């Protein structure tokens, strides 16, 4: 299948070079996939999300997003437009109240409840989690991440926007997770993105278009934005039959573009997602 004018990141994640503007993927588009985005909540009733997006879980007076943010990112996991996997099926859970903040008790509650939730979901080609959250080091909050990935979810989490090293920060230095990177419409890495040998993968990160709350749109950008290319990514290749929860970070990362940016530091992975859909 082939999207025209289509959104700069989903051309680059089915491309071998830049500077293109259609997306080219498999029509199954990661029907019978789940992924949970973790995070301010999903404005569902998107007419983007076409009624395959559903709160399952917050931890605030509402599940509604009152921010955007993760309506955002839920877009670019499968909205029909903005979206890498556009038959997904998405699961919102707010740990994120409507200014964007969250306490690491709440996330780690969000983290385990998506390990128990999965199993009251239909997800036949496999469950995937979208984690556009972090802050400083706490192995509590890693052990959470290596947890839900134990329990058979593909967890891609934002490696953070300090342009420091990934190291300090949590999930993103959880070793057992996909930690992801955000590069911009050039390859070159973003500005703000972390580095370090932490990270997996490299997603597009800056100038991002995607839905927005009040059923509208925008462009935003942060390694929050690139970590939805990789989860949606994950699943589209799970409902392929190409990997499994357990192997796809490193299957994205076997199967990447290499060598391709610019600006990346010595010792931190030069590899960009990549569908590899031959048309």
């Amino acid at each position: 299948a082939a999207q025209t004018n289509a959104p700069w990141g989903l051309a680059r994640i089915s491309s071998t070079s830049p500077g293109t503007s259609t997306y080219y993927y498999d029509e199954s588009a990661g029907q019978g996939s789940c992924v949970y985005v973790i995070d301010t909540g999903i404005e569902a009733s998107h007419p983007e999300f076409e009624g395959r997006a559903q709160m399952v879980k917050t931890y605030y007076y509402s599940s509604r997003d009152g921010n955007g943010h993760g309506t955002h990112c839920a877009g670019t996991v499968g909205s029909r437009t903005y979206g890498v996997a556009k038959k997904t099926q998405l699961f919102g859970v707010k740990v994120l109240d409507d200014n964007g903040s969250g306490q690491y008790s709440t996330i780690i509650a969000g983290m385990d409840f998506v390990a128990s939730d999965k199993n009251n979901r239909n997800c036949p080609k496999g469950v995937v989690a979208s984690l556009s959250l972090g802050g400083g080091y706490s192995s509590s909050v890693n052990s959470a991440a290596a947890r839900l990935q134990s329990s058979g979810v593909m967890v891609a989490v934002a490696a953070g926007n300090n342009n420091a090293d990934a190291r300090n920060y949590s999930p993103a230095s959880e070793p057992s997770v996909c930690t992801v990177g955000a590069s911009d419409r050039y390859d070159r890495r973003s500005s703000f993105s972390n580095y370090g040998s932490v990270l997996d993968i490299f997603g597009p990160g800056t100038d991002i278009l995607s839905t927005w709350i009040g059923g509208s749109t925008r462009s935003i950008s942060g390694t929050s934005m690139a970590t939805p290319h990789v989860a949606g990514l994950a699943a589209y290749l799970m409902t392929l039959g190409k990997t499994t929860a357990a192997s796809a970070c490193r299957y994205i990362a076997d199967t990447a573009n290499k060598g391709d940016l610019s600006n990346i530091p010595f010792g931190t992975v030069n590899l960009l997602a990549y569908n590899n859909y031959q048309a």
